[PDB]
């Protein structure tokens, strides 16, 4: 009898998914890490050579965390002493190695504790942030030029984001953007002077006698937000003037009237940059297109080139206004926007004309624009077979929009339905990455004829291994509610027999624009639960979910904690009505937003669920950050949406928890969803005399991803689920 | 057929013990609150009168928390707006009512947020502390005189103790001491300038958007300690024109050579005060006796009147040097000190003589000196029947030490074996308070011939109720370990049948000088466990325990976490050998020091315990405060006792928890044993992959005593124990 996929298999990663991460260094070459060393591959023929021997830095005296080659291939940036901060931010040390002279630069070294470093897009200039100030080095071994002097820990951030901009606006720590050929360096400056601080203890190693209090500028809903300014400096003038002038580009009058955000920075040409601003009430956005004025050394944004993007049904963009993709001459651009039917499609804009032209349309959506050449635009969409959970690459002819070719749909339709892509520098080649429903498959293709060049990694080794394992199956389908299709997926135990009643676990997230039902292949906790414990693990995408139009996504506008919670309950009823579910054993669990929904569902009094697990849940929206929360909830004030803010808390439903078994878990060093959120849930439960299970994870953050904690939480959760389902 | 004592009975206080808390106001009368009416009783005849009507303040507009009548009966201090701080400290608002003119004083009233207030010992002067400074009021309606001007939150404390002195030295917030007739007001001043602060989050009500960070000067083991100064001010010569002049009494040179503490202040006469100082290495203490000089107006402390107290086997005193009891003329005093055999007995001192004479002796100990007259000294001891867990009142003839009379031993030997006492002003009368083994019994007595005047409260009402309940019994006995007898107690289920096998829960504290095996009658969680769940609850006093001499108490000197932990395992091992114990179901639980021992036991690898619960445990001594920790452990420096500090942590034993079920609980706002201690235990268990149960209590402190949290913790622990023992 074949073994099953056990908890230990998951926690010990015995069945490893292989991938193929390459880094394009030009239009026909990419770097690949093999046998600890770095190889350089010729895309056209597949032949390679050693770029950097694995023994090159054996006497470096430091474990290299990552590397980065300068655009011109003359230098390599070595990163070590890596110290993680938030989701994207971290600090590290850096050394620059001269590839030609094959030596390690020892003079004018990048400072230790550098917050961010980046090569110019061409050549080998460097810009880095240290102590919250920007510095530029024209040459790796020469002194750097300081660009800002206002940097101040936790107060003024130049070239880097503060907590909320990192997490909710830029999805990145860096806040600097080199112009195309590297002459200009643009950057943002954030001022958190009046932003309140979240404070929590960090215990550290046992040796630390007094706990440390971590303090970070974090604006909760309705609180004082950081303010922002934008500047551009001409780096080519640095060696000619004592102190190069940072020219400020001010936000438009429509934004200055109130609180706002800088939400996108995109260079169009060597002397043209585009900026998008968003009002704190996120349903109004403005894009300025600014040109350099060689006679005044200033930047001017003509109102005739300003574009407005607003929404009457919700917020602007999936999570923020989309980025523009400019044609070479910078006189036009393509951008994903919601059409009149509420579906996100590609619109073609002339920079000085306010009306755009949609080049795609249909009851499906464009996920992202991947590359633009003089003749073709490549994008990913979920058009294929009307499956919102699938992803494919398409190519559209710019001289004839009726000519759209799907480049990935038919490559291997049974094994591959979810693709992402990586183009070379000038889009001459592209790597396709299939992630499901079958085992991931990585392939290389030539753009000139769209012919497949070869298979990079097919995961044959893993396929061989899984053959001797009783793996579960996955079903992706939909149910019709109110004349609208809503998709779900189910991880089914091996030898699934529809004539039997299986216990069911609803795996939920359900936040705005989320998608938990898709064609991706995963090896996770649900895999073990279905394979070894014979539990059906389901997920449902209801109102508020993404990639299916604004009608479904904006259904929860200003009303978080309502329809997305209710639809999760309704989904459980629908599943039980399918006949193979044991109504006495229906549980629910989720992490983060999923923790919130789980908690709201368990406290609804529905009677449908027996038990549930909430990990790092939100419990009241006023405790979460402003940028994310206000996007969907507006402001927590009596004149705006305070009433719904107060009505959608987990705490107000404490009394209903007497009807269920609950396990609440939270990391004490969660800088994102503060431990405070679960601290208030537990106190409310204690106040109404409700017994429940709890677990805090010392010094773990929102991901509770440290190796030991990860193994510990899933083990603890498994025992809880097995007990609730009366499983041996 | 009849009901048992249930968990609800314990949590809802269904069966309440009646008390009789009286307040002696003279040598013949006492105050007693009845029906919200303060009555005055005549001890000789038992007749009473109403002293203050419950309706006297029906329109006061504030809920009175407590009252305090001036010594002369002319005024009554009304306490309201009570806000608790630490174990003894709190702030409140006060109003003074004139009992003669039946009027509430409205002029020059005590400020709100007053930290401490106290009437002079005679008359009606008042002294209070506000904003860390001392004020004196000669008359209730007159302006107060400012005594100190250096008070500063968390830095300089005048007349009140800082955190560590409140908790570990004075067991009080007050640091003010009126002379016998109220002429002088002595006070201490604490300086915490360089004492590090413990910081932790306080979440508050749900409405608080950002958690608050509480910061308390708290010296952990080996850290910088607060410094102290002592002053005496003449309150009869205060000037409304000039600032009061405080006279300082400096500590002796043998103390000034390094860190030290002020540990006792006791007035001897109207013009003589005694102070005891303790070195930071708590095995050397010095008592100074100081006399006021009318000429120079200074206080002089003759070296000839100095008394040294040291210990070679441990620290000085049970928790600190004992207090002296001076004779009327103040020329000699009695004090409890450890004799040559290591037993605490009463020594008689001459103020100018170095050698003191022991007036009691034997293999038992004097617990405390209760009253002193020219002919007799009254004291409580555990001499009777050689039972260290019993307490009786004795009097010894001062002119012939061979004449010792037990005054409570034979009153009712079956019902009463544990007494405390309260004497009237000149010891003319005394109230005896019997607290076990039968129901509490309060009686009043006359000293001249030790007549038993009357029964004040006999709890006959509770006795009637308990008749219809299957109550557990209590067995108190001993076992021998190396020629030494160690006592234990067992709470046995109703209808105990020695032929049956019962599961057993070891209830432990085991800190230095602790006593968990005694003759006290208690209605607690253990009562329910024995009565309703049929669980035997045992407690054992091993090495390190008190009231049995230094050989036993000092056995753990510089070695916490060793013998007291090993002796609990040994006792359990022996209990398991008994025919009525199910060796497969033995558990252990403890709170505070008991949580530490419970954890150390469960991590010992003994295999004797199936499960255990630790509530607010200490986990490593370097995290606990200096005064208590160093008393037993010396300093955590390599030259002193660092190795043992590092060997006695719970964390180093994590691996051994793999074979036991463990439940770890802790309040997040514990200012005493910081949450940090449990946060490090959990992290260590996670680190070695051991599963366990946990529960944090939001905003609860060391007592986890708020009404809802109290019910919730005991409910949660009951489920855990029943589960561990497989009980319905
Ligand atoms: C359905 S799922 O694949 O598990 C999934 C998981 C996470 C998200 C997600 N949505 O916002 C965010 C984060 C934004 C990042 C920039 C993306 C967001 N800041 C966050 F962590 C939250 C936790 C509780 C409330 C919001 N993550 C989404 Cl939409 C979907
Ligand atoms: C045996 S028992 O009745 O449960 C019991 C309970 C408490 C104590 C006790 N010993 O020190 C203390 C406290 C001192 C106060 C002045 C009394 C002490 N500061 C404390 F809270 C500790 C908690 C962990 C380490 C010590 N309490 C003792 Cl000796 C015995
Ligand atoms: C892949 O193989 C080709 C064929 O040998 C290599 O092509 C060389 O290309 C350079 C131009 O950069 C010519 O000067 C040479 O004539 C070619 N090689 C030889 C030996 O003549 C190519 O360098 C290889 N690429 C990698 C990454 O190994
Ligand atoms: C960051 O913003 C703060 C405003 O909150 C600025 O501080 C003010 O600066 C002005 C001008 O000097 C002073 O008059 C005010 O007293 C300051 N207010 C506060 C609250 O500090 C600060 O100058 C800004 N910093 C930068 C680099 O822009
Ligand atoms: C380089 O130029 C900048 C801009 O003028 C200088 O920054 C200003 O410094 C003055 C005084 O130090 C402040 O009052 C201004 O608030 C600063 N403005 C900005 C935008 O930062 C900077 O000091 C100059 N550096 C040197 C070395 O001269
Ligand atoms: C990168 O682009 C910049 C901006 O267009 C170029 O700099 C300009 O060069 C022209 C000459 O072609 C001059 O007339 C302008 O004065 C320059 N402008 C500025 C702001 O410097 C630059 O030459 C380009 N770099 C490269 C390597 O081609
Ligand atoms: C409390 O005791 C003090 C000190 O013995 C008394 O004050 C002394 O009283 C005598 C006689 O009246 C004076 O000659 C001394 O000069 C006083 N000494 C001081 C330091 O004041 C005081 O009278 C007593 N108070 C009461 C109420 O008995
Ligand atoms: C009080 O206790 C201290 C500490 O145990 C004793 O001081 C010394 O302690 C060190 C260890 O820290 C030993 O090596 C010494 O032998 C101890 N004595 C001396 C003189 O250094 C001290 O002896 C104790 N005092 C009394 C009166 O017993
Ligand atoms: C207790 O009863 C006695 C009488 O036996 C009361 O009497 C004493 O005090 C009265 C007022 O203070 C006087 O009027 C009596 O003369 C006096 N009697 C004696 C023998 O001295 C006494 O007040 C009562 N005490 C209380 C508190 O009620
Ligand atoms: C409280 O104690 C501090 C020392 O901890 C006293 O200040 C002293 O220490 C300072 C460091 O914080 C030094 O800078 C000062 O020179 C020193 N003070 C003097 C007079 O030299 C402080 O004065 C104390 N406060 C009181 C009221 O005694
Ligand atoms: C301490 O606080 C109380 C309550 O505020 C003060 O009493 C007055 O309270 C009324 C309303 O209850 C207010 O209008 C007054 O402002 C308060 N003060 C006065 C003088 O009336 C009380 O006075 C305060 N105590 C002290 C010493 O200031
Ligand atoms: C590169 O180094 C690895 C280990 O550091 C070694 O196994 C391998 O042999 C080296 N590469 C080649 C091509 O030999
Ligand atoms: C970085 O820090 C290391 C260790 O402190 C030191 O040896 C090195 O010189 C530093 N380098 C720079 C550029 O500061
Ligand atoms: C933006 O949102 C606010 C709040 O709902 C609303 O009052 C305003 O009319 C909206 N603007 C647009 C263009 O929809
Ligand atoms: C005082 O009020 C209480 C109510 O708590 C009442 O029981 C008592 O009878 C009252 N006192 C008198 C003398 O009636
Ligand atoms: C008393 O001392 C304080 C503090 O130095 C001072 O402010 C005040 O004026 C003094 N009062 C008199 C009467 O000297
Ligand atoms: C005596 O008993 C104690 C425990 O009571 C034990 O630690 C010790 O080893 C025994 N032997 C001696 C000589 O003390
Ligand atoms: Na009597």
């Amino acid at each position: 009898t074949r073994k099953t996929y056990t908890l230990t298999d998951y926690l010990k990663n015995t069945y490893r998914l292989k991938l193929y991460s390459l880094r394009w260094i030009s239009d026909h070459e990419y770097l690949y890490k093999q046998e600890n060393n770095i190889l350089v591959f010729n895309a056209e023929y597949g032949n390679s050579s050693v770029f950097l021997e694995n023994s090159t830095f054996d006497e470096f005296g430091h474990s290299i965390n990552d590397y980065s080659i300068s655009p011109d291939g003359q230098f390599i940036l070595l990163e070590y002493n890596y110290v993680k901060q938030w989701r994207h931010s971290y600090t590290a040390s850096y050394d620059i190695y001269d590839l030609n002279k094959r030596q390690l630069i020892t003079e004018e070294r990048i400072p230790n504790n550098t917050q961010w470093v980046t090569w110019s897009p061409v050549g080998h200039k460097l810009a880095y942030v240290w102590n919250n100030d920007i510095y530029v080095k024209i040459e790796p071994n020469l002194p750097s030029y300081r660009i800002t002097w206002t940097g101040k820990e936790d107060i003024i951030y130049n070239g880097i984001t503060d907590w909320v901009y990192e997490e909710e606006v830029f999805s990145a720590y860096s806040a600097l953007w080199w112009s195309p050929n590297g002459t200009f360096l643009a950057y943002a400056q954030f001022n958190d002077t009046e932003v309140p601080l979240i404070e929590y203890s960090f215990y550290s190693d046992e040796s630390l006698q007094y706990p440390k209090t971590v303090r970070v500028p974090y604006p909760k809903a309705g609180a004082v937000n950081p303010t922002v300014k934008f500047f551009v400096v001409n780096t080519d003038s640095l060696s000619s003037v004592t102190n190069a002038t940072s020219i400020q580009i001010t936000a438009p009058a429509s934004m200055l009237i109130g609180d706002h955000y800088l939400c996108d920075v995109t260079w169009a040409t060597q002397e043209r940059i585009s900026l998008q601003w968003l009002r704190r009430i996120q349903n109004y956005s403005v894009m300025d297109i600014c040109d350099y004025d060689e006679s005044s050394g200033r930047w001017n944004c003509l109102v005739a080139r300003q574009h407005i993007e607003m929404s009457t049904t919700g917020w602007v963009g999936r999570f923020r206004p989309s980025e523009p993709h400019f044609t070479l001459d910078g006189n036009s651009f393509y951008k994903i926007i919601s059409n009149e039917e509420g579906y996100r499609h590609i619109c073609y804009f002339q920079i000085d004309k306010k009306d755009c032209t949609f080049i795609t349309k249909g009851t499906w959506e464009v996920i992202g624009i991947e590359a633009l050449t003089s003749d073709y635009l490549y994008y990913i969409s979920n058009e294929y077979k009307g499956m919102p959970g699938g992803r494919n690459l398409y190519k559209i002819q710019l001289s004839d929009y009726t000519k759209v070719t799907c480049l990935s749909c038919e490559l291997n339709p049974e094994r591959c339905q979810y693709y992402s892509v990586s183009f070379s520098k000038e889009a001459k080649y592209y790597q396709l990455r299939c992630s499901g429903p079958g085992l991931p498959l990585y392939t290389l293709h030539s753009s000139v004829n769209d012919k497949g060049l070869r298979v990079l990694e097919d995961n044959s080794a893993l396929d061989k291994m899984l053959q001797n394992v009783q793996m579960p199956s996955k079903k992706l389908d939909f149910i019709i509610l109110n004349e609208t299709k809503f998709w779900y997926q189910m991880i089914l135990p091996p030898h699934f027999d529809k004539s039997k009643k299986y216990p069911l676990l609803l795996d939920v997230y359900a936040g705005p624009c989320s998608q938990k039902a898709d064609t991706v292949f995963r090896l996770n906790w649900a895999t073990y639960l279905a394979s070894t414990e014979n539990i059906i693990v389901a997920s449902f995408d209801g109102r508020g979910s993404g990639y299916q139009g604004d009608k479904i996504m904006h259904a929860i506008n200003r009303r978080l904690g309502t329809f997305e919670v209710e639809d999760q309950i309704e989904a459980a009823r629908q599943f039980s009505k399918m006949g193979f579910v044991d109504n006495k054993r229906i549980a629910i669990w989720g992490w983060s937003y999923g923790g919130y929904v789980t908690s709201m569902v368990l406290g609804s009094g529905s009677g449908v669920f027996k038990c549930g697990i909430a990990v790092a849940p939100v419990s009241r929206w006023e405790y979460y950050d402003s940028v994310y929360t206000e996007r969907y909830m507006g402001l927590p004030t009596p004149e705006d949406n305070l009433d719904h803010y107060r009505n959608s808390t987990v705490m107000s439903r404490a009394e209903n928890f007497k009807q269920v078994e609950y396990l609440l878990i939270h990391g004490t060093a969660d800088d994102n969803v503060h431990f405070q959120q679960s601290a208030q849930i537990s106190k409310a439960l204690v106040d109404v005399g409700v017994d429940f299970q709890a677990m805090w994870y010392t010094d773990e953050d929102h991901g509770i991803a440290s190796s030991t904690a990860h193994q510990h939480i899933y083990t603890h959760m498994s025992h809880f689920i097995k007990q609730c389902f009366s499983l041996p």
